[PDB]
Order: structure tokens, then C-alpha cells, then sequence
């Protein structure tokens, strides 16, 4: 029948020589091992501008798939609005002045929430800061911050330091107020789970949740009972005489300064929906709200967009497409979106002949609690299609190294990554029984450093260099090669005329 030919994504799977803290070096690979011992392998930059990025900027899943399906460096949003601020065009925004104009005009308030560090893979507070500036600027007297705490894409418990610098920026700038602050748990939920982000929105619109009246003591009593930044409940500043510092009414102005889709959509949804049934909004739920996402997030937020999304032609999904072969895209809850949406390009809607799988991840908090999630059941659904011989192309992505290894936790990703290697001995050799070959890489660091030098938690990704295995004996793969190569590289395998949009080039020599 077909001989399938596998793209293999082992989620947050880098390689680094130093061994502390490094789970991928830890873990009992023998599978994974064997692969690269027996087969041609390189490694790939993920990082900086190699993948669209700016200098020194790590990697993450989105980028990653976005590049990896794209076949050619895609320039990040991240990077655009980077240069936009820089080179004075930030400041000209028409959504953004328009959003201004609104709340002036009606006399409501403009209120701005996202993630609150410069992590730089959902957001940068210096842009937040480039808001607060350009209010003064336009001359809005209200202007209220909801902030989103990070502790994932930068240190577990930095939320202080970055509450401290936005306090000062405040009183420089003459403008702004902090309303509430909210762990990103809650705030930026991708999963569906509705009762985290319930939460998060009753206390930006009903001033509901825990008390404070200054900003760095919510912070502090949330770390005593031992719940840092990410996992903080959200919270409600309130003024002296008890009344929250600001809840979102009619006619009010939003500017959600996230540049990510992925946990942007669902409170954005929230807000911008006329009809929302997940949950209960209540009767005084803010309407006619200017609603703008920094960037596109979806069709189904009622809300502006300000900065322009640009169409990628000709992603791998597409070529595929285009000459009649039958894809799969296959992963857990946790990267579902990226194997999909991210490696389309950005596109949601399937090409025709392209198949998808989900499996729902485990119902727990926290992955450290159960290290091989979902693992079994993505390799074993796999595995019965690879056996119906209906396939030409196969995208997979196993979560488990970075979802676990974003707790900071060294033991717990050592299981992870030993599940994940088991069921890659099972899908690598079925393709290779198929006489398929297989493509087993990864789409950016992590796994690989889950402890600082000094033993403490690191919960964010690293920069280092990623995995390239090409199941083929008799062939070369060139090295200094990016992650835009990946996709030329399965065009070369599958015999498949490369578009003049992949601006990338296999990795076969
Ligand atoms: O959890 C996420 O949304 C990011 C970190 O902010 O991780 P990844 O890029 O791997 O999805
Ligand atoms: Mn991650």
C-alpha cells in the first residue's frame, strides 16, 4: 500500500551538552537513541531570527509550527511590532487611535489586559508600556490595567518585579491605574476549561474575587499560601473606600495586548460574543465593548484587529493538498492546535484530504502529576490508522516534554520524556514495517533545562538547538540548517515539486 512518511514532533525536545537540570540527557532513550545512532541526523536553530524572531528570543510552539509547516523563515508578530514601535508607526495605529478616540468621544474607559512580563512569547510588557504612553499621548484621563500573571515563559515567581517597573512607568507616563491582576491560568486558558475562565472574567467585570488594596501585597500573600504567578487567583485592586479601582462597563474600550492566538480567543470570546452559552455572564455583562486584539485572533471575536495578518501560501498542508495526497494531523488537547491551525499556517479550516485526530488530555491541574498524560492513547490511535494503510503524510506531535517540563519539576519530564521515547519506538518502527520513513524532530527547547544552575524551578523554554532524525539509510543531512527546512526536506522525501514560496531548502545532501 502506502509508504507513509511521518513528521515527528517531540514537543519542547532540545539538545544541550550540560546535564544539570537536563532532563532529555536524564531520561533512558534507548528507542530515540538508536534512531540516532543508526540513521543520518543535524540539528536546527529554532530560536532568534533564524525563525523570524528577534536576536536572543527563544523559541515556542507556535513560532516553531509555524515555521516548520511554512518551509521559509516566517516573520513573528513579536518581531513586526518590535519595529513598529521603533520606527515611530506604532503611534499612527488606526485601531489603536480609534479605540482612543472612542472611549473620548462616549466618555468611558479604556482598559488594557495581557500577560504582564517580557517573556515574548504572548506578549512583552515594553509594548504595554508603548500603550500607557500613547494614551497620555491622545489624552485619555482613564485608562485601567488587568494583568495577566506570567511565571511560565519567565521566572515562577518574577510577578513583583515587573508589577514594581509598571508602577513606575505609571508615574512617569501620568496614566493608568492597576484594576485587578490574574494568574495566566485563569486569564489565558486554551483548554476549554470555563470555570478558570469564569473566574478570571467576574473579577475584571463584578470586582469579584480576593481583596487588596496595593497590588504587591496580593502578590505576596498569594506566594504564602504557596500559589505563585502563574496559578495567583484572580484578584481585585480596590480604592480606600473599598470599591474595586475599576470593573469593565458599556461602551468601555478594550485593548488585549496579546499577540498569540491560541490563549487569547477564549476570554476574548467572552467579551465579544452576543450569544456565549459556556457559561452564565450574568445581566450586567459590559455590551458594546471597542474590543481590539493586538493581532488575529480568530473570526469569532466581535472585536478589531491592529495589526494585519498575512496570508502564508503553500505551507506543506497545502502542497500535500494540491497533489491528492491524504494527510492526518494527530495530538493531544495540549498541542491539538499547533499539529493543526499553527502548522496550516495559521489556517483552521482543514485542506481537503487533511485528517485530524484529538485525544483529550488527563483531567489534572498540573502534567508533573501525571508525566506520559495522554501519550498511550495518541500511539495507539495512530497506530491503527498507520496499520490501515490510509496515509501518505503524517504530522504528529507528543506534548509531553514540554508540558511537563514547564512545572520546573527534573524528575517528573525525566518520565515524561521516557514515555514519549517508548511510544516513539512503536510509531517509528510501524512506519518503517510500512517502508514509510520517519521525521523525528522538535519545534523548540525546554525539556532540556527545568532547573537554574542553582536548583531552583526553570519553567521556560531554552534556546538550544533542536533534534533532526531522517529514517533513510544511504543519504546526507547537511547541517546549519533551520526549522523552514523541515518542510522542503518532506517534499524531497515524498518526490513532490518544492513551491517558490518555501524559501527554505532539504536538508538532504
Ligand atoms: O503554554 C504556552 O502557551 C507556551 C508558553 O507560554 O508554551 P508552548 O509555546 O510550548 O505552547
Ligand atoms: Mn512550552
Amino acid at each position: 500500500s502506502k509508504k507513509p512518511v511521518a513528521l515527528i514532533i517531540l514537543d519542547g525536545f532540545a539538545l544541550r551538552d550540560e546535564t544539570y537540570g537536563n532532563a532529555v540527557a536524564q531520561a533512558n532513550k534507548p528507542n530515540f537513541d538508536r534512531y540516532w545512532n543508526e540513521y543520518p541526523h543535524t540539528t536546527l536553530k529554532a530560536c532568534g531570527e533564524a525563525v523570524g524572531l528577534p536576536e536572543g528570543q527563544m523559541g515556542n510552539a507556535e513560532v516553531g509550527h509555524l515555521n516548520i509547516g511554512a518551509g521559509r523563515i516566517v516573520y513573528q508578530s513579536l518581531t513586526r511590532i518590535n519595529i513598529a514601535i521603533r520606527e515611530g508607526e506604532f503611534d499612527r495605529n488606526e485601531t489603536f487611535l480609534a479605540a482612543m478616540n472612542h472611549v473620548k468621544q462616549h466618555g468611558t474607559s479604556l482598559h488594557l489586559f495581557g500577560l504582564l512580563s517580557d517573556g515574548g512569547v504572548h506578549s512583552h510588557i515594553h509594548h504595554l508600556y508603548a500603550l500607557l504612553r500613547l494614551a497620555a499621548k491622545e489624552g485619555v484621563k482613564r485608562v485601567y490595567i488587568h494583568g495577566f500573571l506570567d511565571g511560565r515563559d519567565v521566572g515562577p515567581q518574577t510577578a513583583p518585579q515587573y508589577i514594581k517597573e509598571l508602577q513606575e512607568k505609571i508615574k512617569e507616563y501620568g496614566v493608568g491605574e492597576i484594576a485587578t491582576l490574574s494568574g495566566r491560568y485563569y486569564s489565558m486558558d486554551r483548554d476549554k476549561r470555563w470555570d478558570r475562565v469564569e473566574k478570571a472574567y467576574r473579577a475584571m467585570v463584578y470586582g469579584e474575587g480576593p481583596t487588596y488594596r496595593d497590588p504587591l501585597e496580593c502578590i505576596e500573600d498569594s506566594y504564602k499560601h504557596g500559589i505563585y504567578d502563574e496559578f495567583v487567583l484572580p484578584s481585585v485592586i480596590v480604592r480606600e473606600d473599598g470599591r474595586p479601582v475599576a470593573t469593565i462597563q458599556d461602551n468601555d474600550a478594550i485593548i488585549f495586548y496579546n499577540f498569540r492566538p491560541d490563549r487569547a480567543i477564549q476570554i476574548s470570546n467572552t467579551f465579544t460574543n452576543e450569544d456565549f452559552r459556556e457559561f452564565d455572564r450574568g445581566p450586567k455583562h459590559p455590551k458594546h465593548l471597542f474590543f481590539v486584539c493586538l493581532t488575529h485572533f480568530s473570526e469569532t471575536v466581535a472585536g478589531y484587529v491592529a495589526f494585519k495578518p498575512t496570508n502564508l501560501d503553500n505551507t506543506i498542508g497545502e502542497v500535500l493538498s494540491q497533489h491528492g495526497l491524504r494527510q492526518l494531523r494527530i495530538a493531544e488537547t495540549e498541542k491539538y492546535p499547533h499539529v493543526t491551525f499553527f502548522m496550516s499556517g495559521g489556517r483552521e479550516e482543514e485542506f481537503p484530504g487533511e485528517d485530524r485526530i484529538l485525544i483529550n488530555s488527563p483531567k489534572v491541574p498540573t502534567y508533573d502529576l501525571k508525566p506520559e498524560m495522554s501519550a498511550y492513547e495518541v500511539t495507539d490511535a495512530l497506530l491503527k490508522e498507520i496499520e490501515a494503510d490510509k496515509y501518505d503524510a503524517i504530522i504528529l506531535n507528543y506534548a509531553n516534554p514540554d508540558m511537563v517540563g514547564h512545572s520546573g519539576k527534573l524528575e517528573p519530564t525525566i518520565k515524561a520524556v521516557e514515555a514519549v521515547d517508548e511510544c516513539l519506538g512503536k510509531v517509528v518502527d510501524a512506519i518503517l514495517a510500512k517502508g514509510g520513513i520517519a521525521i523525528i524532530t522538535a519545534d523548540h527547547g525546554n525539556a532540556d533545562e527545568v532547573l537554574t544552575p542553582d536548583g531552583k524551578p526553570q519553567t521556560a523554554h531554552t534556546t538550544n538547538p533542536v533534534p533532526v532524525i531522517v529514517t533513510k539509510k544511504g543519504i546526507k543531512l547537511r547541517d546549519g540548517g533551520i526549522l523552514g527546512d523541515l518542510a522542503p526536506t518532506m517534499l524531497d522525501l515524498l518526490g513532490l515539486p518544492q513551491p517558490k514560496e518555501m524559501t527554505g531548502k532539504s536538508l538532504i545532501v
